């Protein structure tokens, strides 16, 4: 959409220079039509950005779940410590 | 986002009404609608920027945790010498 | 910039009041010019948000690449497990 | 057992000096009895060492199992990479 | 270990036989049995030492893996600057 | 030492042949002396194996202490998860 944004805006500026040269009701209306079409594209882009942000957060969420599991669980960790307590006793 | 989609719907309706019976009253009406739509675009953008800021700080915490996921070089240093010791007595 | 956004919008509202107070072709055109200038700044702010999102995704990509290497390589794991097997055989 | 070893051996050396002073069939037999009792204790100690070694290997085995799980599984890891491929595409 | 327990059983039997009807033939017999028991103690010890050597080398591999379990300081260095970058553009 | 073991045993076998060849009270006593000397070296070798086992257990103890800290502290994990929650709330 960033392409349509750049050009939807370039189109907009052309009409504006035009409008400022030969102001008329038709040119004003034409300029407003162009504005509306540019806002429609701004809205579309924003809707996409907000969607990208949502996916980013889901990826970040998965990253934390991974971090959550990187350690050694306290169930096996507890097993090894007792094993060591035992060995130290016998020894 | 909800407000955006509708302030854009409201904007498109005036535009065709303007294009139907154009008048100074309608042009001004349409401009007021544009301004209201732009103010809502601006709020959305500000929210997106706030979300980006919070996203970047979460990424920072993720990296802080990655830094600490390994085993300390102090503790790792003690074990190697322990190993060095053993391998000497043993031989 | 977020500031230039805030003010190209405040400027825009000022003209709109003027326009509604004393409507005229000159004021209408002036309001349209202000609109285009505000749209230009909306577009630039959007352009930067898209830039920032791409860098964020790149950073996320590095984070995952680091998570992939946090484990112990399966070449060392393979060697240790074999050692454990041999030991268990000799001791028994 | 290391205590009984040290003293079972000290006892042994006493008889030996004794034996070497007044050699006799009774002292020889007495010395052999002492030897046998010392070997019995050496065997007991060895049996314990071999048991300690067995427990050590079991602990080492658990340590490797832990190392085996410290990473992030290739099932979630695969999920995040696709999530990123998706994001990169849309974006 | 099996051989140990029995060369010790064999040794104890001669001892009581020696103590029953002591003779130079029996004393020499008992000494031969002792020597055979000691040779078997020595083999056991040598095996235990071999096991200790293999144990120590497994521990070395365990520590080598612990060293590599973290995230490289090179990769970790790249991400922080990435974060530094973002936080600058963003603000 | 493992070497002094090997040789106090070879020495021991030599006397035993002598003893069996020409038995005598002097040779018997001499064989017993050799035995005690071999037992003394068995005991020392055992004493070192017990020493080495204790250091091995100590090293194993450090390895487990390092495994306990390989995870990400639950204080950082707590903070990140909260951040994720807030973000999900603002974005929605």
């Amino acid at each position: 959409h960033m392409g349509d944004l750049k050009y939807s805006l370039e189109r907009l500026r052309e009409i504006l220079e035009r409008l400022e040269e030969n102001p008329s009701e038709k040119q004003i209306v034409e300029a407003i039509r162009a504005i509306v079409e540019n806002n429609a594209q701004i809205v579309e882009a924003i809707r996409a950005i907000v969607e990208n942000n949502a996916q980013i957060v889901e990826n970040n969420r998965a990253i934390i779940e991974a971090l959550e599991a990187i350690g050694v669980d306290q169930k096996i960790l507890e097993e090894m410590k007792k094993q060591l307590k035992d060995l130290k006793r016998s020894l």
